[PDB]
């Protein structure tokens, strides 16, 4: 229905706003762009599902997220990919992991404060009906 289409359009506006607020935070600058393949050629071999906030925006605009749960799976993926590629005790790796964990925690905290549980539930029930 047009009412269901209006629901998913509201979800996209909400997800763009959350992603924008993460992307303008100076802590998260590294996560705003895909890994430069000329700068880091082995990334695409080690990390099987690369994800970054620019790709998250692309996926919102392509209607790939029908629930906030599906969006948070991609936020979780930025965090897990960061922990996987940068696992060492050195401060460079530890800073990336702390920033990755913070990006994930911030996304979940915004959604906890600002997502209506009944809105997510409606998205889930429209998704399941298809
Ligand atoms: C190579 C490491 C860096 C951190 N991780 S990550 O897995 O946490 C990760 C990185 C990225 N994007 C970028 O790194 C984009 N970028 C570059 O390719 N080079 C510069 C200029 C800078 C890094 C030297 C930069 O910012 C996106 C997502 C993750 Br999860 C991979």
């Amino acid at each position: 229905s047009m009412q269901e289409e209006d629901t998913f359009r509201e979800l996209r506006i909400f997800l763009r706003n959350v992603t924008h607020r993460l992307a303008i935070d100076k802590r998260f600058r590294v996560f705003t762009k895909p890994v430069d393949p000329d700068e880091v050629p082995d990334y695409v071999t080690v990390i099987k599902q690369p994800m970054d906030l620019s790709s998250v925006i692309s996926k919102i605009d392509l209607h790939k997220y029908l629930t906030v749960k599906d969006y948070l799976r991609d936020i979780d993926l930025i965090c897990s990919n960061a922990l996987e590629y940068n696992p060492d005790r050195d401060p460079g790796d530890r800073l990336i992991r702390h920033r990755a964990c913070a990006l994930r925690d911030t996304a979940y905290a915004i959604i906890k404060e600002e997502l209506d549980e009944d809105f997510e539930q409606l998205c889930e029930e429209i998704q399941e009906s298809r």
